[PDB]
């Protein structure tokens, strides 16, 4: 077949390092690049091609129901088992992850056009802000 | 609002490293992770939440019609101009990238469940294999 439409996930990657070295791509960009999965999305109408290649590091999925506490394995992250509960404090999605780490959790809330995410573990607070795409 | 649906992209990320040390995430991983941008896909139904967070390095999009030559500026990659032509050699999509480097181009083709991709430059060949999703 000539029909390549799809979302394609890298299964294996050989001498990627050689190919970038030939492109004169720098060492810092290369040591990252070799630690990533590529995803190629191809949208194709006969001779018309649209191609997007993304390079991922890790994926953190969580499915939950507010108020229903759940067992979470943080594979991808620190690979620990916690005991998670998400509730509403007003506008704010609050999650408490019980386990070995003190003060471990997160807050997620909307203000205006933006999403706010506070990540907390111990006395470290990471704050992130997102725009809609 | 409590409605958090959307596909969100990070515009800032404060103290991701402090948070990551706190979790006991390893050094090498922290150094990659800190150099990525994040996307949170949020699927929300009442109190049902499906959350997916990706970490993402560089992307590469390219649009073309087969048989029509175009100037491809590899913004992001090596930042060079090439005259790129994509043709069919049987079931194999073949791109030659006329520019500074010799033997610069690639080959896409499907064989069964898999997409096969060859990237070449100079005297280097990179093989990749992908999976339908
Ligand atoms: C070098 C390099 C990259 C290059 C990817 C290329 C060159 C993909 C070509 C894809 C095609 C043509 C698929 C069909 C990435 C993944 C962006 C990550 C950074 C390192
Ligand atoms: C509601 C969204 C939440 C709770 C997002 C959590 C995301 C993280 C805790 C970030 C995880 C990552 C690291 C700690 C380093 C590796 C890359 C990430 C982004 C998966």
């Amino acid at each position: 077949t000539r029909d390549q439409n799809g979302t394609w996930e890298m299964e294996s990657n050989e001498n990627f390092e050689g190919y970038m070295k030939a492109l004169d791509i720098d060492f810092a960009t290369r040591k990252i690049a070799v630690r990533l999965t590529q995803t190629d999305v191809i949208d194709q109408d006969g001779d018309n091609f649209k191609t997007k290649t993304t390079s991922t590091f890790r994926n953190y999925d969580v499915d939950f129901t507010v108020g229903v506490e759940f067992d979470e394995y943080t594979k991808s992250l620190d690979n620990r088992h916690v005991k998670a509960l998400v509730t509403w404090e007003g506008d704010v999605l609050v999650c408490v992850q019980k386990g070995e780490k003190e003060n471990r959790g997160w807050k997620k809330w909307i203000e205006g056009d933006k999403l706010y995410l506070e990540l907390t573990c111990g006395d470290q607070v990471c704050r992130q802000v997102f725009k809609k795409k």
